[PDB]
């Protein structure tokens, strides 16, 4: 039980952001942005770029980082910290489709417009938003 | 060997910061802020607040995120690599005065004048500032 660091990445295009429903033991089924942990001597935005492309084939440029956020899961039956450092980024290619590379773990990667994001969101990014943060403006 | 996360904080105290010599296998005789391991299940803020008191003996309030670095320590003798969560704070009393609470670990804690910092300061305290970073404004 150590706190664990996460990068997630907020992919826009457009108005919209890259979500895809979770297939996991913890946010089973719920809408959740890609990302990994950070490896060993890796730098957020190596993180960012090699999550995405594991995860969805897709090329990002123009990362930056927005914020960090503490993510306890106490209640899960195992358990789980996080620390998720959220990083901005856009397509090299706007028209890149979005390939779903681990379907084991994911449903798959879709577009969703800020004005209407689906649910359920997953319970750390539900979370943020709650507060006010939007990744298109922070 | 994995990512570890550490909480440091920026005590501002009118124009100063407090600063102290490590004493240490990473940043030895370096100048740096208190702060330590998040541990599991605390908030960034009360991480903030433990590290200040068992380091310091200050009472700190209003804790506030202000950024996150990525730092390896490729001059280290073991494999370090933390993600160090910036917290700015005040002093509940501001005449309280710090003490060198575990000095096997530091040399003491001093306040510094933002105008006036102290050399060497430990590298990656000295690169975010290098970046533009101000802990007054930011
Ligand atoms: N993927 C993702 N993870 C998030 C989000 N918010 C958040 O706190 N996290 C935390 C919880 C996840 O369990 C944790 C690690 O990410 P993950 O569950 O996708 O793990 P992963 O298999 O991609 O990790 P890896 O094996 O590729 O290193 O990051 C988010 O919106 N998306
Ligand atoms: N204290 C401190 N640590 C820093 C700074 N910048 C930075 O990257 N770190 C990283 C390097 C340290 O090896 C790492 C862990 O902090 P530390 O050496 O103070 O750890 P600690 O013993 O206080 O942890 P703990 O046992 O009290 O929980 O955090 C800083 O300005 N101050
Ligand atoms: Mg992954
Ligand atoms: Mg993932
Ligand atoms: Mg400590
Ligand atoms: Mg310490």
């Amino acid at each position: 039980a150590i706190p664990r660091v996460a990068v997630v990445v907020f992919i826009l295009n457009g108005n919209s952001i890259l979500l895809g429903r979770r297939r996991s033991s913890i946010g089973n089924s719920t809408f959740a942005l890609p990302g990994g942990h950070l490896e060993f001597g890796e730098s957020f935005e190596e993180c960012a770029a090699r999550e995405v492309m594991e995860e969805t084939g897709l090329k990002i440029e123009k990362m930056k980082l927005l914020t960090v956020t503490n993510n306890v899961f106490k209640e899960a039956p195992t358990p789980s910290h996080y620390v998720s450092v959220s990083i901005r980024a856009v397509l090299v290619d706007p028209s890149q489709e979005p390939k779903n590379m681990e379907p084991e773990k994911c449903e798959g990667w879709d577009w969703y417009d800020w004005e209407n994001l689906p649910k359920p969101l997953f319970w750390p990014l539900e979370k943020l938003f709650g507060s006010g943060f939007n990744p298109f403006t922070h």
